């Protein structure tokens, strides 16, 4: 089954400051809505802490070497099991965070990426994913306007 990565990255691949996005760009929650409704999403455990909740509309695969601590959502312990408890979909979207974009980026088709003109800094990025393996299929670029204070850029990329 299919494996895609949907990240938002900053200057740096930055994607990650403080368990939380330093940035801000109201813009990329619609793309990320519109790319991930009704698919299951596998992330790791920090990033489900971040969101607090089960995302709606969506099986929420929670990776962990602990046993689970919320009956709302699946938990595994490993990549494999993450992908297997997807069940045969035709897309499965891995959402973060830095540690299980790394394992989950050599398994991916298809990378969902949406690049934000912000200067920060942060300990977590994205993963350096290789321009040979990649090839840009979609790019659209925005202005920063009164909802979003930096532009920003969608991008779909489909593997080699
Ligand atoms: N901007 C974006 O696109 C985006 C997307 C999501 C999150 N983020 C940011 O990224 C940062 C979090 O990323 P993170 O790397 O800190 O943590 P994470 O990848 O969200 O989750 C890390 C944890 O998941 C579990 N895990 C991951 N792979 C596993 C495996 N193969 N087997 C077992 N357990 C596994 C472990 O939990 P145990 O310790 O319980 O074993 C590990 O400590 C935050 O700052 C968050 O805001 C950004
Ligand atoms: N690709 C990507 N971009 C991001 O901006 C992102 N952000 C987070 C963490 N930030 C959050 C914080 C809150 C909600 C949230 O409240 N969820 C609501 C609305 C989400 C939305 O605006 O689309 C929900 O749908 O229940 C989602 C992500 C995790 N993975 C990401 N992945």
């Amino acid at each position: 089954h299919m494996i895609s990565l949907i990240a938002a990255l900053a200057v740096d691949r930055v994607i990650g400051m403080e368990n939380a996005m330093p940035w801000n760009l109201p813009a990329d929650l619609a793309w990320f809505k519109r790319n991930t409704l009704n698919k299951p999403v596998i992330m790791g455990r920090h990033t489900w802490e971040s969101i607090g909740r089960p995302l709606p509309g969506r099986k929420n695969i929670i990776l962990s070497s602990q046993p689970g601590t919320d009956d709302r959502v699946t938990w595994v312990k490993s990549v494999d099991e993450a992908i297997a408890a997807c069940g045969d979909v035709p897309e499965i979207m891995v959402i973060g965070g830095g540690r299980v974009y790394e394992q989950f980026l050599p398994k991916a088709q298809k990378l969902y990426l949406t690049h934000i003109d912000a200067e920060v800094e942060g300990d977590t990025h994205f993963p350096d994913y290789e321009p040979d393996d990649w090839e840009s299929v979609f790019s659209e670029f925005h202005d920063a306007d009164a909802q979003n204070s930096h532009s920003y850029c969608f991008e779909i990329l489909e593997r080699r």
